[PDB]
């Protein structure tokens, strides 16, 4: 499932609002070294807006539409995580963002200088993949 | 949104447990004549225990990784909905399975014989289309 995760340059994310509306969007990731998993996401975002009031993360992997022939079926992989904010110009941050530019270019290069975008680490503490049928 | 929801096969939902964990799955989905949105879910699923006890659920198109040049602009729809159950074999009900086998074939015969599957109504309150960039 690693190898799974590779497929992919983007994690869906569901998170809880302060009052308590759920809401699924997606964001760019990178997993390091060490194998963790980091987001890039606007402090416009609802989905920004909502992990920093309340921190639970699922994050989701799963198949594009277009690979899928019988919908039953998508391949996926899932995890409950927590989010932590890594703090901006730190070392790590700098770390983190760089494997970013090295995915993404040149957006990543105006967005590190000009916004305030946000890294978090989602941290997992139960993973579920199902290829085939599965509820 | 017609247009674009047309698409998809399924819907990206998200949903929220008794204990307030998010979660992300999917669900695959059919819009009747009155343009109602209706997901078909197994009992044993998370998604589906969540919205029993949590009846507030996102519900996400998001453009396949592969349709996407630029992966900060994946083309999405999103809405903020409720969800009601149809009471197995209504009138409804058979209705919209009938859809779903329209849809998606022979595995719809045998989960509406032999499966407790749920339909669940999903009644948008709010919703966002994003083309391009947006957070």
């Amino acid at each position: 499932y690693a190898g799974f995760i590779q497929e992919f340059q983007s994690a869906i994310i569901s998170t809880i609002s302060e009052q308590g509306i759920p809401n699924g969007s997606y964001a760019p990731f990178v997993i390091d070294d060490a194998k963790n998993i980091y987001i890039y996401v606007s402090g416009l975002a609802v989905h920004t807006k909502n992990i920093e009031a309340n921190p639970l993360v699922n994050v989701l992997f799963v198949d594009d539409e277009a690979k899928t022939n019988q919908i039953f079926a998508r391949r996926r992989l899932s995890f409950d995580c927590t989010a932590t904010l890594i703090e901006r110009e730190s070392q790590k941050w700098n770390q983190v963002v760089d494997q970013f530019q090295e995915r993404f270019g040149q957006i990543i290069e105006v967005l590190r200088g000009l916004a305030d975008f946000r890294i978090f680490q989602l941290t997992p503490k139960e993973g579920r993949f199902v290829i085939g049928f599965g509820a």
